[PDB]
């Protein structure tokens, strides 16, 4: 059978999100090349993950593309910041690619982006972000970032993810006041992730390459191509 997004319990939502998690990839090995190649390989896995986010396949192909076009960098960045949590002053791009601030100084303008990513990771570390909360946040990014009856459906799915976040906090023993405070603190970090993505996109455009950012067409092609993938 098929579970419709709005009928899932909080436990089922968490289970479906944890199950859809992409694998941890290795760097294939200069720095720019390694970071580009890794992002490209992670994008393929991001397509399969997005198709598994409850409510995402309920959207038209066009709406799915718009959401991925707006959110792809915020999604790579939140994944990066999550796995870099236990590595203060370093970014865990891959288990064979752990980079420090000074290493970012090799590429012009890259240190500014690394510093923002380091501060977000440090913030998640201080708040003791949990894996179940991280997966909720990543789905919120996907459904929220490109919002500007079908839009009401997206907002109802976003509401279900909020309910899921609150459920996790109430089960963790937080008071009603502490629940609203943590929810707000987590959602405010999403503003910082959007800012990092805009700065990241600007930096990517300040480069020689004419195909460094995924276009609407490439994202439509990848989403279309996914239909032809074997299960
Ligand atoms: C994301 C990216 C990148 O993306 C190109 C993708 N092209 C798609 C095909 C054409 F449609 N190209 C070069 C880069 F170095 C980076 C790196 C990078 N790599 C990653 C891998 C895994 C997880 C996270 C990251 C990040 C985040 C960040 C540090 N990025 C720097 C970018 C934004 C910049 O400021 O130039």
């Amino acid at each position: 059978g098929s579970h419709m997004a709005l009928s899932l319990t909080a436990d089922q939502m968490v289970s479906a999100l944890l199950d859809a998690e992409p694998p941890i990839l290795y760097s294939e090995y200069s720095m720019m090349g390694l970071l580009t190649n890794l992002a490209d390989r992670e994008l393929v896995h991001m397509i399969n993950w997005a198709k598994r986010v409850p409510g995402f396949v309920d959207l038209t192909l066009h709406d799915q593309v718009h959401l991925l076009e707006s959110a792809w960098l915020e999604i790579l960045m939140i994944g990066l910041v999550w796995r870099s949590m236990e590595h203060p002053g370093k970014l865990l791009f891959a288990p064979n690619l752990l980079l420090d601030r000074n290493q970012g100084k090799s590429v012009e303008g890259m240190v500014e982006i690394f510093d923002m990513l380091l501060a977000t990771s440090s913030r998640f570390r201080m708040m003791n972000l949990q894996g179940e909360e991280f997966v909720c946040l990543k789905s919120i990014i996907l459904l929220n970032s490109g919002v500007y009856e079908e839009k009401d459906h997206i907002h109802r799915v976003l509401d279900k993810i909020t309910d899921t976040l609150i459920h996790l906090m109430a089960k963790a023993g937080l008071t009603l006041q502490q629940q609203h405070q943590r929810l707000a603190q987590l959602l405010l970090i999403l503003s910082h992730i959007r800012h990092m993505s805009n700065k990241g996109m600007e930096h990517l455009y300040s480069m020689k390459s004419k195909n460094v950012v995924p276009s609407y067409d490439l994202l439509l092609e990848m989403l279309d191509a996914h239909r032809l993938h074997a299960p």
